[PDB]
């Protein structure tokens, strides 16, 4: 039937003085992401991918509240435009800290916010092999892909 | 149904003495994108996503500087030709999504015009075309305003 | 039908004294990619996109660098095992698209061979596999030839 794809990108600076929150999970680290609220780079990328699949513009056009509430509101808008979410996949690029321990928590948060079965939500983690601002630990990036169907 | 997905990436340097053209829209700005044609980074990324989804290779394999048909061609003519070759391969386009990463200028006022241009070029309804924008939070070459990147995703179906 | 999409990213440093192996192809070059495995940036990205489409985590979850077999590992053997697990999870692969970003060497002469390797490893026909190449238009650590990046997208369907 009427499938659509969306894609998302986000990046925030990594500096001392803020908590590190990614996919709704507070992760221990000497530094944190700089941004408007929680600065949750993963949730922002996913939100963008969903708005994009629905052809509803982008996160800034809707939301001029933490990133989970934003994600839930995004999902309601996608629903009203006539779309059902089929799956989400994503990558976090961070040289440090280790994210693997926290992946299931992020997945659970995202699945809850999107009203999706856990097996339709995935989060992957990558380093930048010490290259660039990412590899020097100066920022963290997230990428997201979402598939939806008009129902 | 025989669905396929494609993904595209492009980046160009921002240089003095050239117009800034993104998604077919000329945007007032002191610098423009450097490339063999208008260097429309967004249209190029979408073009690569469509060639990718149809397993037709990539933009540099289709469009040569050398080829008389495409020498003086702008990126919208190339996007139209891409759509032609996708159709020739037996595919129909279902939707396009994309992100422009530019620290500056402000792209918001231009995005609906970009969508309209892409939709016309691809013979798609407006509600199957999407364009998003992001800054790079002052990080790296994008954050320093040295270039602008575009990312695209395309879904097609073999009919 | 129960379609799912996945995406993948990888990057490795380019260093002297290593084979340059991308898409399973040994490319003549004075430098190669640095990793604990054979460091095949394209196959790793594709592997992550396939695990991601199946919601099976990521390549590090599946192939531990603590396994003696990881050192110098043939990333095509890893991709085939990835495909095996994706199948075991109940998914059939519908298509793959990808981009390699490298200042050098020229990848064009090797791309069809990469596509054939990926197609063989995933038991797909050639017409469902695509590999695209880009330079980074001289920007950043990729423009300086310090590393090579790969991006991938995969579509699967749960049978
Ligand atoms: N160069 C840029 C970058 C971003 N934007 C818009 O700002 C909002 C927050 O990213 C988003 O709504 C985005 O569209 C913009 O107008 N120009
Ligand atoms: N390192 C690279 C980068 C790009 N290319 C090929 O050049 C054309 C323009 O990106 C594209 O056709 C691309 O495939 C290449 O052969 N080697
Ligand atoms: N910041 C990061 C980066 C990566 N990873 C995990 O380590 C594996 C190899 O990079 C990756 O495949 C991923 O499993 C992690 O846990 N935290
Ligand atoms: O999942 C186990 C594992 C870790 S490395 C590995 C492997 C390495 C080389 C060839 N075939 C397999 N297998
Ligand atoms: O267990 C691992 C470790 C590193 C890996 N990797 C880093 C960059 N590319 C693959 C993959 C799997
Ligand atoms: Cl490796
Ligand atoms: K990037
Ligand atoms: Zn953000
Ligand atoms: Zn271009
Ligand atoms: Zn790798």
């Amino acid at each position: 039937m009427d499938f659509r794809i969306g894609q998302g990108y986000d990046v925030h600076q990594l500096v001392p003085g803020r908590p590190l929150i990614i996919g709704g999970v507070t992760i221990p680290y000497e530094r944190g992401l700089l941004g408007h609220s929680d600065a949750d780079v993963l949730l922002h990328a996913i939100t963008d991918a969903l708005f994009g699949a629905a052809a509803l513009g982008d996160i800034g056009r809707h939301f001029s509240a933490d990133s989970r509430a934003l994600l839930r509101e995004c999902a309601s808008r996608v629903a009203q435009a006539g779309f059902a979410i089929r799956n989400v996949d994503s990558t976090i690029i961070a040289q440090a800290p280790k994210l693997a321990p926290h992946i299931d928590a992020m997945r659970a948060n995202i699945a809850a916010d999107l009203d999706l079965p856990l097996d339709r939500v995935n989060v992957k983690a990558k380093t930048n092999e010490k290259l660039g601002y990412l590899g020097r630990g100066e920022g963290i990036e997230a990428q997201a892909a979402a598939l939806v169907v008009r129902e």
